[PDB]
This record gives structure tokens, sequence and C-alpha cells, in this order.
């Protein structure tokens, strides 16, 4: 069929932090060592808790996930797709969203 594919490189500047209670910032930027173009970027956020993974396509080099638990530990994994496809995968982004918790006074 269609022999032609090596694969891009892991994507470089790339971190992932939680600002609010459900939230993660990815910031990602273009790999310098990689194979042709980039078609564009796709996302992979996993819920330990249960062990869920759903993929999610973004543009740009930045973008802000919401709609997570308060505070549980999540893990992502980002990587680069060309014309050819996903080439090497990064470490599964381990980011436990905050905690929505402090001034309790009852």
């Amino acid at each position: 069929g269609s022999s032609g594919s090596s694969g891009p490189g892991p994507v470089e500047n790339l971190q992932a932090v939680s600002t609010s209670p459900t939230s993660i910032l990815i910031t990602w930027e273009p790999p310098a060592y990689a194979n042709g173009p980039v078609q564009g970027y796709r996302l992979f956020c996993t819920e330990v808790s249960t062990g869920k993974e759903q993929n999610i396509e973004v543009d740009g080099l930045s973008y802000k996930l919401e709609g997570l638990k308060k505070f549980t530990e999540y893990s992502l994994r980002f990587l680069a797709y060309n014309r050819y496809g996903p080439g090497v995968s990064t470490d599964d982004i381990t980011v436990v969203t905050l905690s929505d918790s402090g001034p309790s006074s009852g």
C-alpha cells in the first residue's frame, strides 16, 4: 500500500502545567531534527484514576485544557505527526491538577 514513512522527532520546549483547579497549559514547539514538516500535533489525555484516554487535535503552540477533575493525577502524551505519521512520542506527562480548597470556616 503506502510504504513511505519514518515518523518525525519529539517536539521541543514541551511543558504542561495547571494554573487552576481543573486545567492544563501545554506549551510545545516545532522540532528541529524532524522528518519533513508537521501537519500538526496530537494530544492524548488519560485519567489514571479510571484509565480512559481521549484523543484531541489542537493547533498552534499553546492549548489550555479544561473540564478536568479538581485534584487527580492525569497523564497526557504529546507527539508530532506529519504526512508520514506520528513519530517518537514524549514521556507520559504526569500533572496533578490543582486543588480548590483553603479558606474553610464553618
